[PDB]
């Protein structure tokens, strides 16, 4: 389903002022984590016991086609770290290890871990993998929104793997990601928009 | 290749006596792995900057089939999480982040991050895995150990997944993992052995 996409990503990637803007909200986290002080594009997760954390991106989407980069090493990273999209109302903490991008009816998730995506659940993707298989993820990924069909895609090393979810017209969409693990540092920067007329 | 391991996995599994004396040698690791003071099967990565950490179990293995089980929960686990057997001379310890376990002649192991068997490289397995495609691995596996027929291989899940390396025949090989990332821990449990005559 790429319409714009190769004329979004044909674009020169937005400046550092734009991918500020667009970056993980110091306001809109879990408790256990934070932005760090001197990169404002990259939280670090920061545990205790039994705990699932999330953080939302400062710019809710209604529109528009949208693209942002997320960098997550392979090694930082195993089940249950999601990367996705959700809404204002989304929980962004539990307690336990979760799949808490895609828990409920409000946010929408990748399993870098699995190739499983959730949503209220597990299905497969990219379509491809067969039964107890996964996508072999590198330390970067894509996160294609598009507002105006109202779906979510991921291209990954210059692949683009797929229509992941659909049925998301008419809400707003802010770039989210849950992990379950360690110290995780993951990077966002918006990428490019095209806005409707 | 399941030549006596039918027979090896019907006998009732070794008790807590035979498992412990099988156990991580809390002697043979990282500086930066300790086994647990209160779970001897047990141990826990205790990192600083840039270290990949291995430790080896207490018995090396010169003869007979063998198979413990190692338990790493899958969410504490990415890429470079290296499970396998190792001469008395790979080094344990490395600065940065490597696949240690498979680092030079002196061990193999199976990347359950990558589905990749290291040995000195980068070779997939399963084999039937294709191009950018990982087993998706649940927290447990079978190390299945053949020093007679001079091989390796694993079961997961209950399936038999394939001999993963050859040519061992003549060393003395023991349970060996490495992990870059977290504080892992990583369970194993010695499951039974048939010697020769
Ligand atoms: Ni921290
Ligand atoms: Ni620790």
């Amino acid at each position: 389903r790429p319409a714009r996409l190769d004329q979004l990503l044909d674009m020169p990637a937005a400046g550092l002022a734009v991918q500020l803007r667009h970056a993980w909200n110091p306001e809109d986290r879990s408790l256990n984590v934070f932005v760090k002080d001197d990169d404002r594009l990259t939280f670090h997760r920061h545990p205790v016991a039994q705990s699932t954390d999330g953080i939302r991106g400062k710019v809710g989407h209604a529109r528009g086609l949208h693209a942002w980069q997320i960098n997550w090493p392979a090694r930082q990273r195993g089940t249950h770290a999601v990367v996705g999209v959700a809404t204002a109302r989304a929980p962004l903490h539990s307690v336990g290890y979760t799949a808490l991008v895609g828990s409920d009816a409000e946010s929408w998730g990748w399993d870098l871990g699995r190739s499983r995506l959730y949503h209220d659940p597990g299905v497969a993707y990219p379509a491809f993998l067969g039964p107890d298989e996964a996508f072999a993820l590198p330390d970067s990924l894509l996160v294609v929104l598009d507002m105006d069909e109202g779906t979510l895609s991921f291209i990954v090393d210059g692949q683009y793997l797929g229509v992941a979810f659909r049925g998301l017209k008419g809400k707003k969409l802010y770039p989210v990601v849950s992990a379950v693990w360690g110290h995780c540092e993951v990077t966002m920067r918006y990428i490019n928009g095209l806005d409707p007329e």
